[PDB]
This record gives structure tokens, C-alpha cells and sequence, in this order.
């Protein structure tokens, strides 16, 4: 009963014969779907996932400018030029100096300069578009058995989709069949957005403010960074020398933007895997198909006992587990009253035919008591078991 | 006179005889001084540098962050230990997490849960108290001889005024002497900032701002971190486990707050000199100790040359060398006219007075023409230089 | 019949269809279960115990500031540290003292000092967390047999239970077995709470109010103390000097606060057993299968006399010792009259049926006598012992 361990629990209760019932999930949360005689359906998320989404940009957050040379040239004697200006690697910056005779020429105009400087780009994003078509998703599925906790770690099944991916059936042995229409393309619309990734952390941002980022990128394989000048600092002229400088590590600053984003964790193993969180899917539910096994044993005798107490989950319900020490396969009675005469059950119940599958069978059940007090009975007969429960 | 190299030039007159004069110099900026009989004096501000600052603190922009440690404990089971958290240079964190009967325990309460890891400065930024005693500032002193620019460097005075040496005497061969008094005591405010240094670039910034910084810092003895949790991020916890992650490296952010600081260069020569960048000083003039060297020499009348015509130098003043190639200790006619025939004088000279001293010499004149059209005559009789000149 | 010596005595009484008494035990009160053809039942609770609480904090009230360092620098000279402020055991504090001449410092203004001091906690308290699942509790059960106050701790049961012992059985030799079944505890009211432990007293406290105690706390693994400061008062700065003192022993405070809480005792053989005071416990009583010892047998006719005399219980029951030195296999006649005609029993016998056993029992009855006048009576005619008793 994976749906015991997550906080934010829903119940859906629904209704007999060939029918459907509806639900929706997120990565955080869980679903009990109960209906008036099938064992309740335990449904959650469990990844939302995109592999090997295609590079759409780099973007560039620290840069080396390794080496840098100036030609200047006196007021009337044109424009100056260096063979470095047409290299696509380096930076380059065309400005007017204040030349004079103070500074080696005939004339008192402004000059002319150039500054050019070999980029290198030693930190980056990669930016990876992702197909809204290809997005892949994992749902898990329980029945309440009423298998002990020690157990829940096999008996979870594991349905498997992508977004072109059908409806698909659950088979749990003796209760049946479930089948699940999950039609994820409704929930998510993550088109116009794109994949993040920076040195062991990732987000999903939006494009058009990715493409409006004022810092240097690179359109795919190789070639030469587009925008430059967002990362170089040329200084005002001066006579014949233009200090250029690198701006700095924009690791910071770039993470500071990112803050509000849907996070994204790459797959420790399946390396190409990218985990993105926050998706959303809308399920419906054939619960037509199931069953209760073992209606027609006999009912419990035993002094039966317990191996916890009734204990509150809340989600509202109290969780309990009992053992019938020497018995059949027996169906163990429970029940909630308002009082000892237990005249009939008041409250609902998530297990709903408990049976002993051993002659010495530990069991688990869950219950949705009434507000107020009321006494929670199991083993009706001589020999019950009680517990005074309080909402 | 090397404020005819400088771009920002302005003119003060003083009354008469030289009595007393005043003048403001920035960093980028000259004055040129002229008083009705004597020469005229260049002073700029050279450099304002502090000498020997103390280490004060340094402050951490990039934390790597090492050997995670986790220990949780069960909803009610007391709470929980980490003996790295004895340690000063651990970052730890402690808080609660969500817990239930399928994570290791029989309540549904929350498990106290704690985390520690070792923040090493990767880089950090050295902030230095600024000894207000050591200031030092430099004023270039030199007069308008009529020096070809050549020798301009040979002939300026360098005049240092510490908090001692509040007046100084400039001393001329032949042209006599001059006082500044230069005003140190009002000309920053010093005491409530400190010098922040990153690798090679440096920066005069407010003590408020940089202790209010939240980000990590540590003594400037060293010692330990002493704010960690401005760099180290815990992610809300999971059942049993909490991802520290460190945050990026602030170095663009700092420097994009330091956008408005003044920036200071370090000497490469005195490894604790440090020269501050556009600061000013009120200053004052005593002229009346100036003579003009020559005015008891004898008229040109001979074959002068132009070696370089007059060019106009943006402060609207005609900068021209004549060469006296026969009678040598005498005196340059220079005027401004209206018109050929010379009938009034039209321009201030700024070269109050251009003496030629041997026969070859070669003398700078500066003249300041008037607006319109006029000529530049230089010369007597049938010798003349004669250049039309247009505002 | 040890409802006697218990001064909040209730009456609790069957229906002949033999159903389950449901009866509440208060810790300080006792019950005296009345069936309509069987014995009576004394049953009490005795204890409610935590068998080894967790240890989760302890939180110290006295402390010692066993070795105190300071470190002081002037003005302009940076920011003090010591080597003990990275060392975990140390409080310490940093300040600004006013430094000048007069204390041999150059410049005069304010410096850093930071002084540390090695905690040491002489006494704690310890908390300990309460776990409902660990709750045990006792109670005494008795019949009316009839037997000496001297023999009464020879002859109850005392009937130990937790929270998995669903029920238990008590067995009366010939007057046959009762079984109990019982709540755990109805007490909720120690919920959210923890044992807190000085030497020889104990109290049961709000989590929230022990967690926000203003002392210094340290979890039971034996970390280093998490907030010294509650207890270290440091002196404004004097020159070089802090002068650093322990706020004194706030036993007396905490125990002022504490004087609300329910009180915790503690075992004087089995030290890990904590007694908590206060507690309801619900039971069912199964009256079934008790039976009256002798109903066949011979009905006295030899002279009784009264060993001691009839007194009131204050429950408005009366109680007499009566001697059968004759013929003693024989039952005894108790009845209250309204008047000598001895009309009926007008009363009610808490001792059902008095039988004598041994050819010179002693045996205690116990009556209600009716409102208004009576005569208590026991025997036959010539021989009867009476005394008036008056409601």
C-alpha cells in the first residue's frame, strides 16, 4: 500500500458495473480509488522523463581572454585596422582615441583604434531542446492486499508509458485486472520551454527568455560565440592603449535567475535520462475489472491478536495489523461501531475481505472512522478485539 | 606645458601681480594659470596614492563544498547527533522530516534529521583598512618656457604633499619660484571605507556595505568562516536523506554590485602602494616670485622659421615652434591681427613673453586668436610669418 | 475488600442477562463491581508506567566557565580572533572596545576584542520523549471473600498489562475467574509531551514549552551544547579586558515553571520504570464466570460475636468482623431490618454470602444499610447480635 507513505493523499470513491472512474496525479502525490465492492486502487507517479533531448544552445558564464593587441593611428591618417578583426575567435572593438602632440602626432583630432582579443569560453550551459511528443512517464499501482509493509516493495507494479502510448492493464493474481487510460498530453504543454543544464544541476526554462539571456552562446557543434561583448570590458581610449578585461564568473548571477524554475535531475545510471519534475496527468480508472478473492471462506474463530495497534495516518484513517495464530485461511472480520452493542458498522473500510493466506498470517488494515469517539472491533464474536478510537 | 596634451584644460586669471590664486584639480583634468606680467604655470593632479593598508577581512565568493554527512532518526525516537558538528569549518544544518510506518519506524510523526559538510574558500576578496596618515598626492608643476614637447618631461616639477609637507615651493631656473599650497585634509573621506581587492583589480568601497554583505567572511588573521549559510543550500528533505548543494560563484554578482566604487591600481613596483583613480584637491597659487627671463633682451629681426605651423588644439589656443636661426638673445614678436597691417593686437599670448637664448634655438608659442578671421603674424618687415587662422 | 480503604469508592452494578460492565479506573480512585447472584469484585488501578523512556535532550541549569581567553587589536589594524572560537566547546563573543593612548594603542577609536570560555554543564536536565506504544499499566483485583484487612496483600491479583496484551484473566480459587479487558490508556492527555527529569523529582512537559526553554540543550548522544549564550553574561568591554560570569543556577526558575506539571516518579528497584501519575484506564469486567462459594451449606445457629464492631466507611457502607467459634462450616446471616420483626432484608449485602470455613474463622461483612433507621442483624433467634444503625 504504497499510498500509505505519501502526505498528500487523495480518495476517490466511485460506483458499480462497466464503468470509469476519474482521477488526476502529481509527482508528490497519491491517489486511493475505492468503489462500492472492488478492492480499492492505489495509484501514483513515479517519474516524468525525457531521454537524450537534442542540443539547442551553449551559453557561455565565464571566458579567458588570452592574448590582445591595439593599432592606433594619428587623426588624418584614416582608419586602423588589425588582421585579428576577421578571425572569428576574437573579440574585437572599433573606437576613437584623443591624440595630440602630447601623444606622437602632428594633429589634435581624435584618433582611431582598434582592440581585439582571443575569446575562450571555460564554462557553459548546454541548452537541450525537448520534443513534447517524447516525454516519458511511470505509474505505480497497488491493491490493498493487505500485505505487510515488509512486502510493499515487490508487490508494486509498474506501468510504463511515453505520450503516444495506449491505455494499459494491471494484472494482480487472484483480484484481477485494472486498466488505466492515462492521457498525459493534456497534463503537460512543456513546448516553448527547454532544458537547462549547468555542472551537475539542470532547470526547464522558458525559451524566449534563454534566446533574451545578455551573455555569449553558440548556436551548436563547434563554430564561433555569437555575442562577445557581453562578457568583455573594453575601457574608454586612451592614447594608444585599451585595457580589456574579463568580466567575470556569471555562475552566480545566472543560478539567481534560475531560482524560480521547475528543477530537472539527471539519472545517475541511465546517464542520457533527464527527470523533470512538477507534470501533472489526468487518469480514468476501469475498476470494472477487479475483484475480491476468497468471499466465500469461512469466517474468522481464533483468538486473534494484534501486531500493531490502530494508528493515525493522517490522511484520516488509523492503519493496523493483526494475526490469526491458528486458523484456516479464514476472512478476518472488522468493523467500526458508535458503541459495544456494535449494532452495525458506521465507518468505511479500505481492506475489504481480509483474509489469513497461512495458517499462522499477519495482516494489515486500514479504516476511515466517523468523527467523534467511536470503537474501532475486529474478530466479531466472543473473543473481539478493540480499540477506542478519537478522530 | 603639457596641459597642451590634456583634453580638459581650463584657464585662471589672477588679478594682478601674481597676489594669490586658487584652482581645483581632478585626475583627468589640467589648469593653466596667467597673471598680467609673469609666466604661466601648468599644474595637474598625477596620482592620490595610500601606502600600506592592514588586512581587515576576507570575504568568500566561491565555497567548495566536501564529505557530506547525514544521520536521521526516527518520528519519536529523540533527535539527532553528528559529531561534525563540533567542528567550526562544518556547515551544519538541522531540521525535521516527514516519516511513516513504510520508512522505518512504527508512528507517523516527523524525524528529526541533521546534516553536515566542510566549506573550504575556493576564492575570496581581501578587504584593507586605509591608513589616512600615508596619503600621498602628486601635482605635476611646470611653466610655459616655450619647451619643445620633447622636452617637457625633463622640465616638470613633481611636487609630493603628505599630510606634513602642505606647502611645497616650485623651483624654475632662471624664471624664479612658485608656492602651492595643496589641501589634503579635505579632499576624501577615507575613514569610513576600505580597499576591496580581487585578483588584480581593486575597488574603494563603503565599511557598511561591505560587512552588510551576506556573504561569507572570516577574520583577517584567518581563523575561521564565520556566516556559512550565505553559500550553503539544504533542499527540504526527503524521508530519509537531505542534498546539500553549494551555491555558484558570486564573482560577476559582487563585481556588478562594485559598478559604482571607485577603482583603485596596485604599483607593480611597491607591492603595498595602491593609486586611486579620479580623485580631486582644492589647491593655491602663489605667483608673485615668478619673473619672465627675458625681458631685458633686444627684438628679433631676422629670417625666422615655422618648424611646425600653428595647429589648433581643441581648447581653441594656435601651438606653433619658431626656429631663430641668427640673432640669439632675443625676443619673438608674436600678435593676432585683424588685418595685414597689424594695427591692434587681437590675442592673448599664453607664452607670456618668447625668448629666444642661442642661435638655433627653437621655441614654443602659444597664442590664443580671437574669433573670425585673423593671421598670426610672427616676425618684422620683410621676414614675416604670416598665417591666416579661422577661430 | 480493599475498596474500603480507598476513600473514592464508586458502586457499579450488573443486569441479570450477564452482560459486560464497562467501568472506569482513576488513578487515585477505586471501584467495587456489584453482580446481581455473584461475588463482588475490587478492582483498581494500581500503576501507569513508561518502561525506558528515549533519551532525547538534556538541558542545563547550573554551569561552569572553567578557562576564559581574550583577544584584543586596535583600530586600524583589522579584526581579532582566537583559535578557541574555532573550537566547539567555547562560547564566545565578539564586540568593540574604545581604544587610545591611555591603553597603548596609536590611534585612538574603537577595537576588536573577542573573548571565549569553555562551557561546562554541572547539572541537566534530562528529557526524556514518551511513546504511547511503550505505555504499561497494573491493576489490583479482589473479590469479596470475606477475608482479614491483614490478609488482603496475600490474597489480591495483580493483573500486569500493555499495549498488546489484550486482556487477562484473574482466577479466585473456588469462586471461579474473571476476565478484564482494557484500553491501554484512555489518556490522551499525555500526548506531545516528554518526561523531564532533575535529581529525585520529575514532571511531564509540553514539547513546545521545552524546546523554547531559554537554556542550553544538547541531544542524548552527547553533542556539544547549542546555545551557550543563556547562560554566559559577558561585561562591556574595559581597555583589553572582558570579564566573563555564568548566569547562576536556575534550578529554582525551572522548578517554578514546572509546578503545573503532572507529576513522574520513579522506581526504586527497576530504575528505568517511570510511574505516570494522572492517567485514565477504561476496562470491561466479565462477571460470568465468578460463583458464590457455599451456597449449599449449613446456616449458623451457634453464638457469633463481633470481633469488631460495626463502623462507617464513608461510603455509607458499614463494615463488622464477626467470630464463628462453633459448628463454623457454616453460613452466615446477615440482613438489615427495618425493625426486630426482621421483616426483610431492606438492605444491601456487599458481601454476598458470607460463609465461615474453619472451626474458628473470622470473617468481615460488609453492608448498605437503607436511609432512615435500621437494625443491622446477623443470626438466628435467641442468639442474634444486632446493632442499631442510623443512614
Amino acid at each position: 500500500a504504497h499510498c500509505i507513505g505519501i502526505t498528500d493523499r487523495d480518495f476517490i470513491e466511485g460506483v458499480h458495473g462497466g464503468t470509469w472512474v476519474s482521477a488526476t496525479l502529481e509527482q508528490d502525490k497519491c491517489v486511493t480509488v475505492m468503489a462500492p465492492d472492488k478492492p480499492s486502487l492505489d495509484i501514483s507517479l513515479e517519474t516524468v522523463a525525457i531521454d537524450g533531448p537534442a542540443e539547442a544552445r551553449k551559453v557561455c558564464y565565464s571566458a579567458v581572454l588570452t592574448n590582445v593587441k591595439i593599432n592606433d593611428k594619428c587623426p588624418s591618417t584614416g582608419e586602423a585596422h588589425l588582421e585579428e578583426e576577421n578571425e572569428g575567435d576574437n573579440a574585437c572593438k572599433r573606437t576613437y582615441s584623443d591624440r595630440g602632440w602630447g601623444n606622437g602626432c602632428g594633429l589634435f583630432g581624435k584618433g582611431s583604434i582598434v582592440a581585439c582579443a582571443k575569446f575562450t569560453c571555460a564554462k557553459s550551459m548546454s541548452l537541450f531542446e525537448v520534443d513534447q511528443t517524447k516525454i516519458q512517464y511511470v505509474i505505480r499501482a497497488q491493491l490493498h492486499v493487505g500485505a505487510k509493509q515488509e512486502n510493499w516493495n515487490t508487490d508494486i507494479k509498474t506501468l510504463k508509458f511515453d505520450a503516444l502510448s495506449g491505455s494499459q492493464e494491471a494484472e494482480f493474481t487472484g483480484y484481477g485486472r485494472a486498466t488505466l487510460e492515462c492521457q498525459v498530453q493534456t497534463a503537460v504543454d512543456f513546448s516553448n520551454s527547454y532544458i537547462a543544464e549547468m555542472e551537475k544541476e539542470s532547470w526547464i526554462v522558458d525559451k524566449q527568455w534563454a534566446q533574451d539571456l545578455t551573455l555569449p552562446w553558440q548556436s551548436g557543434s563547434g563554430g564561433v560565440w555569437r555575442e562577445m561583448h557581453h562578457l568583455v570590458e573594453f575601457e574608454p581610449p586612451h592614447a594608444a592603449t585599451i585595457k580589456v578585461l574579463a568580466l567575470g564568473n556569471q555562475e552566480g548571477s545566472l543560478k539567481t535567475a534560475l531560482t524560480g524554475a521547475m528543477r530537472v535531475t539527471k539519472d545517475t545510471n541511465n546517464s542520457k535520462l533527464y527527470k523533470l519534475h512538477g507534470g501533472h496527468v489526468a487518469c480514468r480508472v476501469k475498476l470494472s475489472a477487479l475483484t475480491l478473492k476468497g468471499t466465500s471462506y469461512k469466517m474468522c474463530t481464533d483468538k486473534m491478536s494484534f501486531v500493531k495497534n490502530p494508528t493515525d495516518t493522517g490522511h484520516g484513517t488509523a492503519v493496523m495489523q493483526v494475526k490469526v495464530p491458528k486458523g484456516a485461511p479464514c476472512r478476518i472480520p472488522v468493523m467500526v461501531a458508535d458503541d459495544l452493542t456494535a449494532a452495525v458498522n458506521k465507518g468505511i473500510l479500505v481492506t475489504v475481505n481480509p483474509i489469513a493466506s497461512t495458517n499462522d498470517d499477519e495482516v494489515l488494515i486500514e479504516v476511515n472512522p466517523p468523527f467523534g469517539d467511536s470503537y474501532i472491533i475486529v474478530g466479531r464474536g466472543d473473543s473481539r478485539l478493540t480499540y477506542q478510537w478519537h478522530k
